[PDB]
């Protein structure tokens, strides 16, 4: 039997991302548009800071800015929580701790609005050093990849995840971002609660030479594995 959720992702699906952020009192907004093809675990998106200059580094927002587009191997289809929650969707919450610096707290709703998959996010950042690697824009812009370790949260009918991102500092060194994640379904319907597994995630960051606004072009591959 094929779920309504699974069926929604068999072709190319348009994506819309909307983020409202406040880090150390610096307010900003980001809009993103693109396409996802879950059959190949493939995402292509362009993000624009709609408020001017982004007050934090683009690479620090990649994880916040749609794990429903992961390629789940057929033998792991019973563990795909993210698609099982669709179209009504899920809430995704995180705390992201930047080592020796501040933290982000995020809350997002990921759901269909018509035929478009929407990720609407609120982000709050506190305790950042004004001359630190984040507010000082000292991180490299190129590539972000890691494994996302997923476990069921039976009590909340959802999942938890934890993972680390290593951001290269431009003049040398590494800035660690420790991620803690919880996802809960929006609807009351049945969902798939997975066994322990991970998502292998790789993203390439680029620029559009015709784009004068502060922006990020992203190519991403996400694949579930045992
Ligand atoms: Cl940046």
């Amino acid at each position: 039997m094929v779920s309504k959720g699974e069926e929604l992702f068999t072709g190319v699906v348009p994506i819309l991302v909307e983020l409202d952020g406040d880090v150390n009192g610096h307010k900003f907004s980001v809009s993103g548009e693109g396409e996802g093809d879950a059959t190949y675990g493939k995402l292509t998106l362009k993000f624009i800071c709609t408020t001017g200059k982004l007050p934090v580094p683009w690479p620090t927002l990649v994880t916040t800015l749609v794990q429903c587009f992961a390629r789940y191997p057929d033998h792991m289809k019973q563990h795909d929580f993210f698609k099982s929650a669709m179209p009504e969707g899920y809430v995704q919450e995180r705390t992201i701790f930047f080592k020796d610096d501040g933290n982000y707290k995020t809350r997002a709703e990921v759901k269909f609005e018509g035929d478009t998959l929407v990720n609407r996010i609120e982000l709050k950042g506190i305790d950042f050093k004004e001359d630190g690697n984040i507010l000082g824009h000292k991180l490299e812009y190129n590539y972000i990849s890691d494994n996302v370790y997923i476990t069921a949260d039976k009590q909340k009918n959802g999942i938890k995840a934890n993972f680390k991102i290593r951001h290269n500092i431009e003049d040398g060194g590494v800035q660690l971002a420790d991620h803690y994640q919880q996802n809960t379904p929006i609807g009351d319907g049945p969902v798939l609660l997975p066994d322990n597994h991970y998502l292998s995630t790789q993203s390439a960051l680029s620029k559009d030479p015709n784009e004068k606004r502060d922006h990020m072009v992203l190519l991403e591959f996400v694949t579930a594995a045992g």
